């Protein structure tokens, strides 16, 4: 379905956005592996390394979730992201850490 090789070459300077504490509800943090493109309004569209809100996860082939970076809201296929928790290729996190900072704080139990 129009899969090829993406390369925008461009580079736009955006605010980093912390993502929202106190989390509480039925939502379920996923990642963006490969990089996609909202193929129609309905579509969300997500790039690999995007986090994103699951909403919905009635129908695997198309969940609803809402960006948290730029607050996009759209269906993403479940076969491209993958949750942090059940992370299925956390290959791309163990030995592509991408970007990411430490998590300093040994107060925490």
């Amino acid at each position: 379905g129009s899969s090829g090789s993406s390369g925008a070459s461009s580079s736009f300077s955006v605010v980093s956005s912390s993502y929202p504490t106190g989390l509480t509800g039925g939502v379920t943090i996923f990642v963006a592996l490969y990089d996609y493109e909202a193929r129609t309004t309905e579509d969300l569209s997500f790039k690999k390394g995007e986090r994103f809100q699951i909403i919905n996860n009635t129908e695997g082939d198309w969940w609803e979730a809402r960006s948290i970076a730029t607050g996009k809201s759209g269906y993403i296929p479940s076969n491209y992201v993958v949750p942090a928790d059940s992370i299925q290729a956390e290959e791309w996190y163990f030995g592509k850490m991408g970007r990411k900072d430490a998590e300093s704080g040994p107060s925490s139990g």
